[PDB]
């Protein structure tokens, strides 16, 4: 019944907006978007970053730039720490989607811990266009001529989000959209270790018919749309393989130190 | 109207006939055991392989194997004669596809660069079952046991294919619901270096609107198929890589050999 799917768009629609702080409508406006009343701060150099930080809300770190710590070093960490906040913003949007909570503890962490990368790059789409990303709660804006003038291992680091987020926003798609699209990226079924796939795919296959009908309805005009969306979730592997990869590669540059301890605890690697 | 769609769908699967001489309507017949009209040889061993170029067409070397192209080479190289063969046909049947031909020459030689190797291992997945797969046109069946007790490299080329086949034919999809997603394979738009994504895009989402018809039709009772088949393309995509990343294993590991030229041309790492 198509009254069931309209209602249970609305209800994810509904978590996501108050799980997620920075909406792709609310970003869009500050984005290319005109809608002016209080724009970002720019970051298109070092000393864009550095005559910056120290005027930006940011918990981590502040300008230090001369034989004391490096800026290609500085972003990276910086944006683990975001995405431990985002990784928490997700797990509290996934108990939101009728029946998760209600399946096997294990297998929830399960989902979660190999969906949240692809959400992750997903919603940074969202905040990104084909000149660069918004940053702190849509603050600040980090160019990509920047971005890729960083340092022999990090300059290929987000390259291919960019090209990724391109393709993306071309589907135009809002955060009603989204909204289901990233349930079902989280109920998936495919993830090792699953115990019981049953309840997964059933939601999952419920949570695919509301996308479908939220896609004709919404985007009446673009065929096909929800063909084109499913096969973006090919992209969207590729990234997170490509991911662990430049990790691996980092993970031979910054290692042996005894003042991490506590601090890499908290940031594992996902 | 949806009757072009079903002219569309009927037109595929007439040319997808004509393309390709095992069908996996001809492959299942000869893998349920049940119709033994021409059962296969199977595969299990040395002495079975050995014996196997007697009921065989197997121009191999029956006899010793290590001293004269060990047992792994020669099935690799009879594999090689396979994918080849399977290119020249996929490469006849994409004439077949409406507009493919119209589009520009160069895209042409791109959609079938990197369309190929994930049409190869989905239709060589209507050739496995849980413990193997059928060779030389079924005359015989190589046991999926025996192939990955090969050399510690070839030892594990196809453990990976076979398990997509399990879940892939789990799907139960049949020769004219492959012939629409092979096609939509190929017209993908997502490729790299294709000169016009428009025209290459036009013609897929012409080809997913028929394949989302024929599954509806064809399936009824199978919900949200559509969605299922065009996640396995994430499937393909990653098979196809970890696939490469161990030919180049070989290509060091075996200076006296050699890959075809035609795959050769087709395969670019990264
Ligand atoms: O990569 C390819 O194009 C094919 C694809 C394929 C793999 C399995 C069944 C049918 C086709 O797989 C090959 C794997 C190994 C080899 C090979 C050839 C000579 C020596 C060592 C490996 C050739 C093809």
């Amino acid at each position: 019944e198509s009254a069931d799917l309209r209602a249970l768009a609305k209800h994810l629609y509904d978590s996501y907006i108050k799980s997620f702080p920075l909406t792709k409508a609310k970003a869009r406006a500050i984005l290319t978007g005109k809608t002016t009343d209080k724009s970002p701060f720019v970051i298109y150099d070092m000393n864009s970053l550095m005559m910056g930080e120290d005027k930006i809300k940011f918990k981590h770190i502040t300008p230090l730039q001369e034989q004391s710590k490096e800026v290609a070093i500085r972003i990276f960490q910086g944006c683990q720490f975001r995405s431990v906040e985002a990784v928490q913003e997700i797990t509290e949007y996934a108990k939101s989607i009728p029946g998760f909570v209600n399946l096997d503890l294990n297998d929830q962490v399960t989902l979660l811990k190999y969906g949240v990368h692809e959400i992750i790059y997903t919603m940074l789409a969202s905040l990104m266009n084909k000149d660069g990303v918004l940053i702190s709660e849509g603050q600040g804006f980090m160019t990509r001529e920047f971005l890729k003038s960083l340092r022999k291992p990090f300059g290929d680091f987000m390259e291919p989000k960019f090209e990724f987020a391109v393709k993306f926003n071309a589907l135009e798609l809002d955060d009603s959209d989204l909204a289901i699209f990233i349930a079902v990226i989280i109920l998936s079924g495919d993830r090792p270790g699953l115990l019981n796939v049953k309840p997964i795919e059933d939601i999952q296959d419920n949570l695919l018919q509301a996308l479908e009908l939220q896609l004709k309805l919404n985007h009446p005009e673009s065929s096909q749309l929800f063909a084109k969306l499913l096969q973006k979730m090919t992209d969207l592997r590729q990234i997170v393989t490509e991911h662990v990869q430049l990790l691996q590669v980092i993970k031979k540059t910054e290692t042996d130190m005894s003042l991490h301890p506590l601090l890499q605890e908290i940031y594992k690697d996902l």
